[PDB]
DNA sequence: CACATGAAAAAAAAAATGAAAATGATTTCTGA
DNA sequence: TCAGAAATCATTTTATGCATGCATTTTTTTTTTCATGTG
């Protein structure tokens, strides 16, 4: 039999013909610098091949999915299994989905109800009758979805004073169909008996109601039967995602009036299945059980007393649900509720849910690849996560974990360290062993950090906090928060930590950040349930930095986004050759017709279509991917063309441009963040989320913040090596020293150990928390016995 | 670790709470009668569950997947693995697909040709450069397809002597758009210079060419691109296949003029890629290699000479390709080319190709379930199959094979026998052991056959061959055949045998079948390549029986197809209650408005739609699925209703209707074929190929043959137990006794030893075949030592 | 040799079916 | 005097919608004949 996984000729991305041998059915941990190719090897070439060699064998669909899937550049790979990837980018927005269905616990719940449900109104019951995704179970009106769509009145009609013929409403003034919309509302004017030019404000209330409801009958070759009607047929006739989001933006959601939002047929509620007993006490229904927390659900299902004969059938189902819920608890999601919609889950929660359902499914002989699983997970639960991972490995499953947590190491049977360098000089394997020679290795950065040879030190002096200038939020009651008031210091670095589910995301993202956005930047976000936010006068604008791409088009790259490519172009025009040939600074851009080529249109890669194949990309025969015409390229600034300057890495860019302080400051900041490897020409869509947030904060560090703005950060250590964490801390401290305020949500022990202010939320996640357990400097927060974060901080300071 | 597979609560179809325990990483063989539940237990509830469990974790889809797969009715399944099914329905139809691409051998062959592709007389070479599925390799002309579609101007026009005014060309008469067609072709006649009313033959040849090729004139102000161009754009603009193969049916495929079939660019093809060697002499390019047989290509690859530097890099590539081709040979596809299109492959060939690809991939932990694999495989290769099969068992996988071949058993680690009967009274488990208890099991039919307790008995007397009246094909030289002449005796059962790929199917299904059909039934099929067929006048018609379903609509039924339902309805109308109520026979049809439920329109179920969900069917609420209104159902002929009669099984109905010989004959024939389990009202599309085959046989048994018809059958033993084979043999004997001739292409030695004439084809398949090695009684061929069939016949006759 | 039943087709009948949004480039005036 | 925020104009990409349909095509259903026994 085969007990070793052997790869040879992995030439993909920055890897240089990397070959490796791994022990099958063992815990393997990948380590390396961000962008060193660790994720390229673990996900893009190993997982892709393991998945492709399986799905290509599937007879159904007559064709492999994802446009012939993809083919990693491997020479010879053997010892694989079917490959399953668990990463945050697997989240989805399917309305019918819930954590009950995703982890399949809902199906066993339905089986238990079918075999063990009593009507109890003062036998014809099947599991399909409890499924809200089945005609036998759904709410008749809500179609099994516990929501209903109601159009936002003020959003669709922001200006009621303009004439109706203008049609300033978005559906009436968008695209070539705006004139057609004018056609049908002009026809409806005579069809219903109202003026086609009267503004909404000047229109009678009944006229606007009749516009809302619409009319009938064929009027003039076309039909119009209401605003709700044509919008509904519009998302039933979608072609563009932009129209999707534009029209769903004002699509308000209300609980189903008949099913009370429980997305179930009213008869199939406790009216049919009140047979459940005990728990906290009394009976329960399927909707009520789904609405419980996971811990509460498991506790209730443990103590139910449904009767002996009924138990003879229900015992195995109860044991199965018990094991699934035990898995979910072990992963650390006791605050979640089985009825929670899939759309309301963060990336870390989605990853943890996926891992829990995988360990519950019982699949054996499967190769798992996992992104950083501890993201969004507090340290106090990390150990319990590891015991889960090994448990999965105990089912005969090979594990590959791309994790930089120290505790996950010293536990993996095998460690592979890549990245004797960051980018072009980091695509080599530097270690492959049982963690022992890692601490002995010399050129292994991860080994240096783990051994204690190199470490992030606690700064001696913490920035002083001034109580006079603080940003205080009072009356925060959204979700789990218990009506508390919290004071964020201004001008310093403050971090808010706590167990998952405590309420840091609610307290920061959809309460404080929304208020700051719509009161400083003039946004329109819903500010959640809060009473007051005081201290805003000290600031001028808020910026929140996330993983969203800096640009959705190939026309955007870090050079343009940072606002440095414009200076490069002006320098190129300033070159004597460009001056004598009369070249404007704009021409040197790949977005204006002056400098591009007529085939690429500046894109570089043209499209090619086949009869039965998805489109493929191939460089233009003129530019050879240079995105510029020959006349543009023949201009030399310091002996180099525009293309070479464009495609060079950030490091050699900083080595370049030395006499020009302007661009050099930006390039130096980018290097300081840790983006030296990225080429200036790298398309924005290709950049990862971590690199996106890093370049965002880099560009923000430079433009004279003058100590007035505030910055909001989600977990910024996601997918970051220790050295990357050190760089990001340096940049954050540099930003704070300008006088601004930086608030970050993070579980990393180092970042919160080097912060100025610390806010610890909640004794536990979910209903057990939502308060503030300790706040102050890291030193005195480590002295609070009630804080788990303080407990972990005690031994690090 | 887990080393067992456990299933509790299997309930698909006739399976009743099946509990199963199997050893993992072993060879497990499922046995039972046809339709006894083996297919449900293997494919519908084990493979389906495993594949669904794997793909549900995949993030490629938006959880829609391949139409949500299905949810098998199983209480619990433990120890599963990602399941891959090697089934007959894996017929890939993609024109890009070829046997090279299916088995990935083409990939490594491209890799080798890149690593060692010396430019010959006339380094800038990449693996993708050789692929016809990429623009770097496919030619501009045919886009790497090898063919281009056209049509001759004769087959598309059925009535050349008839005017083109009202649609002389076949597509012109379809739909009300015939007036449109007349309008543009009359506009074309206005300026081009032909007449609307002039028929095809009277039309000037210039007009004939110009209407097909188009003209540069504005006709109905719109330029005309041509008949062929117009139809091509019609097919490219339509996605409904069922209505469009009626137009692409009459196209003819012509090789690409520049590609000359080989679907690569000429520069990459052979101009600079002819740097191989050969055991015989000379060098060959990739097209020649892909054109070779598998054995020729393999043993040529054993003889490559390139130089030490090239060997140092190509050693592993050669090793992998050699191993893959060795697997392919061992499965038994020696005759097969490496460039054969996936469309032309038969079911067995594709199944064995998938098996070879699976063993070549080296995936570990996969749960492979395999339908009957030995179909299309001669017995002499069968042993070599098992050794290949065990190889996968020794790759760390688990094998489940539904089988009845004696040699495949006695090698399986585990054998499970299910379904003592094929009906509702059959689905169960009767044995689960290592072939030892099976031969000792008294109630197991499979064990009874294996132990020799009862078996197919050799006929005492073979029906005499009449030399005067034989159907002789002379000049049959298609494919590997060499102009041989074959004599089929008339009025006796003959079986064509031989090694796989001997040319039997091209002889019978291609040469003889097409000639017989176009000379007796009036079809227009291409008769293959031969010189003459004589002895034809002794026949009157040809009846070919295959697995194609008897109608694709739910209105179809076994009773309706066989015609028994008309007599049933007339009998129901003949009842006193129907007479006094004035009910016509049609009142008992679920296809007219008289008696069917109008809500159902007779189908007995309704379709319910919700957003984000696929189609669901639920029984009609007033019909209760009975498909008829209450008054029609009020008739109580012999105490039973029409729907009640439809629910009765064929055997139960045969017990019923006994006094009515007109229907009792049909029911008795159906029972004797072995269809006693299929209920009368079973919808036609829900019957698999076996039921269609056997029902067609039953119907043709009672067609008043008068001894002048000829039946040709492909392998009928496909998925048949020994007892089912015996029943089919009895039916075939009855059919022959009427004076008809039955020709069967069968590798199953049972029907060979029961046959009355045997024709053995080819010493070895492929280029070594095309000859006649023996013909006559089974004793006569068994006497010949050069016949592989005779060698196995020696021990049975 | 009438004849009733059982078959052979044929026609018939009907059920599908076919210009806004949204990052970059440009200019200004604005501050240090 | 010179380097930047901020507003503005381009691209470039925008979703341009309607209403049929009267013929075929494919099954079943119904009928008329039509040998072939049959007593
Ligand atoms: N979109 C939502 N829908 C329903 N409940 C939510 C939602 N967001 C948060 N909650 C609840 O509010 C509580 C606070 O959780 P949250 O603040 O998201 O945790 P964290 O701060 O670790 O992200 C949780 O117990 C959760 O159950
Ligand atoms: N479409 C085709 N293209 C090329 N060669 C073919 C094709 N069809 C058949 N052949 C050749 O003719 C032979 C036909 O053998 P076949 O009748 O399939 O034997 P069997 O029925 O036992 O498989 C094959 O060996 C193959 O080499
Ligand atoms: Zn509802
Ligand atoms: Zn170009
Ligand atoms: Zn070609
Ligand atoms: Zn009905």
């Amino acid at each position: 039999m085969a007990d070793r996984l052997i790869v040879k000729g992995a030439r993909e991305h920055n890897l240089r013909s990397v070959d490796l041998d791994l022990p099958r059915d063992a815990l393997i941990v990948f380590t390396g610098l961000s962008g060193s190719g660790k994720s390229s090897l673990a996900f893009d070439t190993i997982f892709a091949e393991g998945q492709r060699r399986y799905v290509e064998s599937l007879s159904a669909y007559a064709r492999q999915f994802l446009g012939q899937m993809d083919k990693p550049d491997v020479d010879f790979i053997e010892g694989l299994s079917p490959a399953v990837s668990i990463d945050q980018k697997s989240t989805n927005r399917n309305p019918r989905s819930t954590v009950g269905t995703i982890t399949e616990v809902y199906d066993y719940l339905r089986l238990l109800y079918a075999r063990a449900g009593t009507p109890h109104c003062p036998d014809d019951l099947e599991p399909r009758s409890f499924s809200f995704n089945s005609p036998y179970g759904a709410c008749p009106e809500c179609s099994g979805l516990g929501i209903r769509k109601e159009v936002d009145p003020e959003l669709v009609v922001p200006d009621p004073d303009r004439t109706l013929a203008q049609g300033a409403v978005a559906p009436w003034s968008n695209g070539h169909t705006a004139e057609y919309f004018t056609r049908m509302m002009a026809g409806l004017g005579e069809a219903l008996g109202f003026d086609v030019d009267t503004p909404w404000r000047k229109l009678p209330a009944k006229a606007r109601k009749a516009i809302l409801e619409g009319a009938d009958e064929q009027v003039h070759y076309a039909d119009f039967e209401g605003v709700l009607a044509f919008l509904q047929r519009k998302m039933s006739q979608t072609e563009s995602e932009q129209m999707k989001e534009r029209y769903e933006g004002f699509m308000r959601d209300v609980p189903c009036p008949v099913c009370a939002g429980t997305r179930l047929k009213p008869e199939i509620l406790a009216v049919t299945l009140a047979g459940e007993s005990k728990g906290e006490h009394g009976a329960k229904s399927i909707a009520e059980v789904c609405e419980l927390s996971i811990a509460d659900c498991a506790d209730f299902l443990n103590a139910l007393t449904l009767g002996p004969r009924e138990q003879a059938i229900a015992g195995q189902v109860l044991k199965e649900i018990r094991s699934r819920l035990g898995f979910l608890l072990d992963v650390g999601l006791e605050y979640l509720s089985l009825s929670r919609a899939a759309a309301t889950l963060s990336g870390g929660e989605a990853q943890r849910i996926r891992l829990a359902t995988q360990i519950g499914s019982g699949l054996v002989g499967v190769l798992y690849v996992l992104d950083e699983p501890s993201i969004g997970l507090h340290q106090r639960d990390n150990r319990r996560l590891i015991e889960t991972l090994t448990r999965l490995r105990d089912l005969g499953n090979t594990l590959i974990v791309v994790e930089h947590d120290e505790d996950t190491i010293e536990h993996a049977d095998w460690i592979v360290d890549i990245g004797p360098g960051a980018g072009e000089h980091g695509g080599r394997i530097v270690h492959s062993g049982p963690y022992d020679e890692l601490l002995r290795n010399k050129d292994s950065i991860t080994g240096a950090y783990l051994s204690g040879r190199e470490s992030i030190e606690i700064p001696a002096i913490r920035r002083s906090v001034d109580p006079r200038r603080q940003l205080t939020v009072v009356g925060a009651r959204e979700h789990n928060l218990r009506g508390i008031d919290v004071s964020f210091p201004l001008g310093v670095l403050t971090s808010v930590t706590g167990v998952s589910g405590s309420g840091k995301s609610t307290l920061v993202n959809d309460i404080l950040a929304a208020v700051l956005a719509n009161r400083l930047n003039g946004a329109r976000q819903v500010p959640g349930r809060h009473t007051r936010v005081t201290g805003l006068d000290y600031l001028d604008k808020l910026v929140r930095v996330d993983q969203s791409p800096i640009g959705r088009t190939p026309r955007s790259n870090p050079a343009t986004y940072t606002g440095v490519f414009d200076k490069i172009r002006t320098l190129f025009a300033a070159t004597t050759e460009a001056k004598v040939r009369g070249y404007q600074p704009g021409r040197f851009s790949f977005n204006v017709k002056g400098g591009r080529c007529e085939a690429c249109t500046g894109d570089g890669t043209i499209k090619i279509e086949m009869n039965f194949l998805p489109d493929v990309y191939v460089p233009c025969e003129v530019c050879q991917g240079a995105r510029y015409n020959r006349e543009t390229l023949e201009v030399h600034y310091k002996g180099k063309t525009v293309s070479e300057v464009l495609d060079m890495s950030i490091e050699e860019a900083a080595e370049f441009f030395e006499p020009i302080a302007g661009v050099h400051r930006y390039l130096r900041t980018l290097v300081d963040v840790g983006l030296g490897y990225v080429r200036l020409g790298q398309p924005a869509p290709t950049l990862s989320g971590g690199e996106a947030q890093r370049v965002k904060l880099a560009s923000e560090l430079q433009k004279r913040s003058t100590g007035r703005t505030v910055y909001i950060l989600d977990e910024p250590t996601t997918g970051l090596h220790f050295d990357d964490i050190r760089k990001l801390l340096n940049v954050i401290n540099g930003l704070v020293d300008k006088g601004n305020t930086v608030i970050v949500i993070e579980h990393n022990l180092d970042v919160i150990k080097t912060s100025d202010w610390i806010i610890d939320l909640g004794p536990e996640g979910g209903a057990g928390g939502g308060t503030v357990v300790a706040q102050g400097t890291p030193e005195d927060v480590a002295a609070v016995p009630a804080s788990y974060t303080g407990k972990f901080l005690a031994e690090v300071v």
